[PDB]
Protein backbone atom coordinates (compact mmCIF):
# COMPACT_ATOMS: atom_id res chain seq x y z
CA UNK A 1 0.00 0.00 0.00
CA UNK A 2 1.14 3.43 -1.16
CA UNK A 3 2.36 6.02 1.35
CA UNK A 4 5.67 8.45 1.86
CA UNK A 5 8.19 6.02 3.29
CA UNK A 6 11.07 5.29 0.91
CA UNK A 7 9.61 1.59 0.19
CA UNK A 8 5.83 3.08 -0.87
CA UNK A 9 6.51 6.97 -1.62
CA UNK A 10 6.24 9.13 -4.46
CA UNK A 11 8.44 7.83 -6.59
CA UNK A 12 6.62 4.29 -6.15
CA UNK A 13 3.34 5.67 -6.91
CA UNK A 14 3.08 4.58 -10.66
CA UNK A 15 3.62 1.45 -9.93
CA UNK A 16 0.40 1.32 -8.22
CA UNK A 17 -1.23 3.88 -10.24
CA UNK A 18 -0.41 4.56 -14.00
CA UNK A 19 -2.17 7.33 -13.88
CA UNK A 20 0.98 8.60 -11.55
CA UNK A 21 2.71 10.16 -15.15
CA UNK A 22 -0.16 12.01 -16.82
CA UNK A 23 -0.41 15.16 -17.95
CA UNK A 24 -2.47 16.70 -16.02
CA UNK A 25 -0.75 15.91 -12.36
CA UNK A 26 -0.09 18.09 -9.66
CA UNK A 27 1.63 19.69 -7.71
CA UNK A 28 4.12 21.52 -9.72
CA UNK A 29 6.24 24.56 -9.73
CA UNK A 30 5.25 27.68 -10.09
CA UNK A 31 7.51 29.87 -12.35
CA UNK A 32 6.59 33.67 -11.66
CA UNK A 33 8.16 34.37 -14.59
CA UNK A 34 5.82 31.74 -16.91
CA UNK A 35 3.05 33.24 -15.35
CA UNK A 36 0.21 34.80 -17.46
CA UNK A 37 -2.28 37.13 -16.11
CA UNK A 38 -5.54 36.57 -17.22
CA UNK A 39 -8.62 39.20 -17.44
CA UNK A 40 -11.16 36.65 -17.95
CA UNK A 41 -10.46 35.33 -14.78
CA UNK A 42 -13.20 36.35 -11.86
CA UNK A 43 -12.75 36.96 -8.10
CA UNK A 44 -12.90 33.94 -5.75
CA UNK A 45 -16.47 34.21 -3.96
CA UNK A 46 -16.06 32.32 -1.03
CA UNK A 47 -18.77 31.31 1.71
CA UNK A 48 -17.81 29.23 4.58
CA UNK A 49 -20.47 28.33 7.47
CA UNK A 50 -18.36 27.23 10.92
CA UNK A 51 -21.10 25.05 11.34
CA UNK A 52 -20.52 23.15 8.37
CA UNK A 53 -17.12 21.35 10.05
CA UNK A 54 -18.17 18.09 11.70
CA UNK A 55 -14.96 16.09 12.46
CA UNK A 56 -11.70 15.52 12.74
CA UNK A 57 -9.59 12.13 11.79
CA UNK A 58 -6.09 10.76 10.82
CA UNK A 59 -6.10 9.17 7.52
CA UNK A 60 -3.08 7.52 8.17
CA UNK A 61 -1.38 10.16 5.43
CA UNK A 62 -3.05 13.80 6.98
CA UNK A 63 -5.25 15.20 9.23
CA UNK A 64 -8.65 15.56 7.74
CA UNK A 65 -11.73 17.79 8.59
CA UNK A 66 -14.94 16.58 6.64
CA UNK A 67 -17.75 18.91 6.50
CA UNK A 68 -21.42 18.23 5.84
CA UNK A 69 -21.68 18.30 2.51
CA UNK A 70 -25.54 17.66 1.56
CA UNK A 71 -26.29 21.24 2.09
CA UNK A 72 -25.25 24.24 0.27
CA UNK A 73 -24.07 26.46 2.99
CA UNK A 74 -19.92 26.18 2.43
CA UNK A 75 -19.55 26.91 -1.62
CA UNK A 76 -16.65 28.10 -3.29
CA UNK A 77 -17.73 30.10 -6.72
CA UNK A 78 -15.88 32.60 -8.84
CA UNK A 79 -12.17 32.73 -10.20
CA UNK A 80 -11.79 30.01 -13.18
CA UNK A 81 -14.74 28.01 -11.61
CA UNK A 82 -17.96 27.55 -13.46
CA UNK A 83 -21.06 27.02 -10.71
CA UNK A 84 -21.06 26.50 -7.34
CA UNK A 85 -18.24 24.27 -5.88
CA UNK A 86 -19.45 22.96 -2.12
CA UNK A 87 -16.71 22.41 0.89
CA UNK A 88 -15.94 19.16 1.39
CA UNK A 89 -12.68 18.34 3.78
CA UNK A 90 -9.47 20.68 4.50
CA UNK A 91 -5.86 18.84 5.62
CA UNK A 92 -2.87 19.36 5.55
CA UNK A 93 0.77 18.60 3.72
CA UNK A 94 4.20 19.20 5.47
CA UNK A 95 7.59 17.86 4.91
CA UNK A 96 10.50 16.57 7.78
CA UNK A 97 11.83 19.94 8.27
CA UNK A 98 10.52 23.64 8.02
CA UNK A 99 12.46 24.77 4.55
CA UNK A 100 10.81 22.19 2.53
CA UNK A 101 7.57 20.98 3.19
CA UNK A 102 4.45 22.43 0.55
CA UNK A 103 3.45 20.19 -2.41
CA UNK A 104 3.39 23.14 -5.16
CA UNK A 105 7.01 25.09 -4.81
CA UNK A 106 7.55 28.80 -5.94
CA UNK A 107 10.28 29.91 -8.66
CA UNK A 108 12.41 27.08 -6.77
CA UNK A 109 11.14 27.93 -3.24
CA UNK A 110 9.45 24.95 -0.86
CA UNK A 111 7.30 27.28 2.18
CA UNK A 112 6.90 24.99 4.80
CA UNK A 113 3.35 23.35 4.33
CA UNK A 114 0.34 23.77 2.73
CA UNK A 115 -2.90 23.62 3.43
CA UNK A 116 -5.76 22.25 0.79
CA UNK A 117 -9.49 22.96 0.67
CA UNK A 118 -11.13 20.38 -1.19
CA UNK A 119 -14.59 21.31 -3.27
CA UNK A 120 -16.36 19.62 -5.30
CA UNK A 121 -18.85 20.40 -8.35
CA UNK A 122 -22.63 19.90 -6.61
CA UNK A 123 -24.28 22.16 -9.70
CA UNK A 124 -23.45 18.83 -12.38
CA UNK A 125 -22.98 16.04 -10.01
CA UNK A 126 -24.55 14.30 -7.76
CA UNK A 127 -21.44 13.55 -5.20
CA UNK A 128 -17.96 13.85 -4.63
CA UNK A 129 -16.91 10.74 -5.75
CA UNK A 130 -18.61 11.36 -9.23
CA UNK A 131 -17.11 14.77 -9.66
CA UNK A 132 -13.66 13.52 -8.39
CA UNK A 133 -14.09 11.46 -11.94
CA UNK A 134 -14.97 14.52 -13.77
CA UNK A 135 -12.32 16.92 -15.60
CA UNK A 136 -14.11 20.35 -13.97
CA UNK A 137 -15.76 17.99 -11.37
CA UNK A 138 -12.88 19.13 -8.13
CA UNK A 139 -11.50 22.62 -7.01
CA UNK A 140 -8.71 22.99 -4.11
CA UNK A 141 -7.85 25.93 -2.94
CA UNK A 142 -4.63 25.87 -1.99
CA UNK A 143 -2.53 28.00 1.03
CA UNK A 144 1.07 27.99 1.65
CA UNK A 145 2.60 28.31 5.45
CA UNK A 146 5.46 29.96 6.09
CA UNK A 147 7.35 29.60 9.63
CA UNK A 148 6.55 33.25 11.76
CA UNK A 149 4.99 33.97 14.59
CA UNK A 150 2.49 31.70 16.32
CA UNK A 151 -1.03 31.49 14.02
CA UNK A 152 -3.73 31.56 17.05
CA UNK A 153 -6.12 30.23 14.35
CA UNK A 154 -4.56 27.08 14.40
CA UNK A 155 -4.55 26.06 17.79
CA UNK A 156 -8.31 24.61 17.26
CA UNK A 157 -6.53 21.68 15.14
CA UNK A 158 -3.48 21.56 17.05
CA UNK A 159 -5.07 20.85 20.31
CA UNK A 160 -6.53 18.09 18.77
CA UNK A 161 -3.57 16.09 17.81
CA UNK A 162 -3.13 14.23 20.54
CA UNK A 163 -6.83 12.83 20.44
CA UNK A 164 -6.11 11.52 16.58
CA UNK A 165 -2.03 10.24 16.74
CA UNK A 166 -3.40 7.06 15.30
CA UNK A 167 -4.59 6.20 11.70
CA UNK A 168 -8.38 6.15 11.51
CA UNK A 169 -8.62 7.71 14.91
CA UNK A 170 -11.57 10.83 14.83
CA UNK A 171 -13.14 13.20 17.16
CA UNK A 172 -15.65 16.00 16.65
CA UNK A 173 -14.91 18.75 15.30
CA UNK A 174 -17.16 21.91 14.55
CA UNK A 175 -17.82 25.86 14.63
CA UNK A 176 -14.84 25.89 12.92
CA UNK A 177 -14.15 29.36 11.24
CA UNK A 178 -12.07 28.38 8.57
CA UNK A 179 -12.48 31.76 6.25
CA UNK A 180 -10.10 33.06 9.18
CA UNK A 181 -7.62 30.85 7.97
CA UNK A 182 -6.88 32.11 5.00
CA UNK A 183 -4.73 35.23 3.80
CA UNK A 184 -5.72 38.87 3.30
CA UNK A 185 -5.51 38.64 0.04
CA UNK A 186 -7.06 36.21 -2.27
CA UNK A 187 -4.74 36.77 -5.30
CA UNK A 188 -4.01 33.57 -6.83
CA UNK A 189 -2.49 30.97 -9.30
CA UNK A 190 -4.61 28.67 -11.78
CA UNK A 191 -4.23 25.34 -13.62
CA UNK A 192 -5.44 22.19 -14.61
CA UNK A 193 -4.23 19.39 -11.98
CA UNK A 194 -5.17 16.54 -10.01
CA UNK A 195 -5.30 14.83 -6.49
CA UNK A 196 -1.71 14.96 -4.79
CA UNK A 197 -2.75 11.20 -3.69
CA UNK A 198 -3.96 8.31 -5.21
CA UNK A 199 -5.82 7.55 -7.64
CA UNK A 200 -4.25 10.97 -8.57
CA UNK A 201 -7.47 11.11 -10.83
CA UNK A 202 -6.99 14.36 -13.23
CA UNK A 203 -10.00 16.43 -12.15
CA UNK A 204 -9.05 19.26 -9.91
CA UNK A 205 -8.63 22.84 -10.83
CA UNK A 206 -6.50 24.27 -9.09
CA UNK A 207 -6.14 27.83 -7.50
CA UNK A 208 -2.84 28.77 -5.51
CA UNK A 209 -3.27 31.24 -3.37
CA UNK A 210 0.39 33.67 -3.27
CA UNK A 211 -0.11 34.79 0.08
CA UNK A 212 0.86 32.44 2.47
CA UNK A 213 -0.19 32.15 6.07
CA UNK A 214 2.13 32.06 9.08
CA UNK A 215 2.77 29.08 11.83
CA UNK A 216 5.60 28.86 14.02
CA UNK A 217 8.25 25.85 14.06
CA UNK A 218 6.89 24.74 17.26
CA UNK A 219 3.19 24.24 16.00
CA UNK A 220 3.99 22.65 12.56
CA UNK A 221 6.01 20.51 14.52
CA UNK A 222 3.22 19.19 16.13
CA UNK A 223 1.98 17.32 13.34
CA UNK A 224 4.79 15.64 12.62
CA UNK A 225 4.13 13.95 15.93
CA UNK A 226 1.12 11.99 14.03
CA UNK A 227 1.35 8.65 13.28
CA UNK A 228 0.96 7.20 9.75
CA UNK A 229 0.43 3.73 11.32
CA UNK A 230 -2.54 2.34 13.68
CA UNK A 231 -3.27 1.54 16.98
CA UNK A 232 -1.99 -1.49 18.07
CA UNK A 233 0.18 -1.83 15.06
CA UNK A 234 4.04 -1.15 14.84
CA UNK A 235 4.55 3.17 14.92
CA UNK A 236 5.40 5.08 12.26
CA UNK A 237 5.37 8.75 12.28
CA UNK A 238 3.91 10.64 9.64
CA UNK A 239 6.54 13.21 9.56
CA UNK A 240 6.48 14.19 5.82
CA UNK A 241 3.26 13.96 3.15
CA UNK A 242 4.06 16.19 0.44
CA UNK A 243 4.35 14.69 -3.27
CA UNK A 244 7.25 16.30 -5.31
CA UNK A 245 6.41 18.73 -8.25
CA UNK A 246 5.37 17.13 -11.01
CA UNK A 247 6.22 17.84 -15.13
CA UNK A 248 4.03 20.60 -16.14
CA UNK A 249 3.78 19.19 -19.48
CA UNK A 250 2.86 22.26 -21.58
CA UNK A 251 -0.25 23.20 -19.14
CA UNK A 252 -0.63 27.03 -18.91
CA UNK A 253 -0.76 28.44 -15.64
CA UNK A 254 -2.91 31.31 -14.72
CA UNK A 255 -2.18 34.51 -12.46
CA UNK A 256 -5.78 36.39 -11.59
CA UNK A 257 -3.74 39.54 -10.75
CA UNK A 258 -1.17 41.86 -12.41
C1 LIG B 1 -11.25 12.36 -0.35
C2 LIG B 1 -10.41 13.43 -0.96
O1 LIG B 1 -10.67 14.63 -0.88
N1 LIG B 1 -9.29 12.98 -1.65
C3 LIG B 1 -8.21 13.75 -2.03
N2 LIG B 1 -7.20 13.22 -2.67
N3 LIG B 1 -6.22 14.15 -2.96
C4 LIG B 1 -6.54 15.32 -2.51
S1 LIG B 1 -5.49 16.74 -2.72
N4 LIG B 1 -4.21 16.54 -1.83
O2 LIG B 1 -5.11 16.69 -4.09
O3 LIG B 1 -6.23 17.85 -2.22
S2 LIG B 1 -8.06 15.44 -1.71
ZN1 LIG C 1 -3.74 17.85 -0.39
Amino acid sequence: SWGYREHNGPIHWKEFFPIADGDQQSPIEIKTKEVKYDSSLRPLSIKYDPSSAKIISNSGHSFNVDFDDTENKSVLRGGPLTGSYRLRQVHLHWGSADDHGSEHIVDGVSYAAELHVVHWNSDKYPSFVEAAHEPDGLAVLGVFLQIGEPNSQLQKITDTLDSIKEKGKQTRFTNFDLLSLLPPSWDYWTYPGSLTVPPLLESVTWIVLKQPINISSQQLAKFRSLLCTAEGEAAAFLVSNHRPPQPLKGRKVRASFH
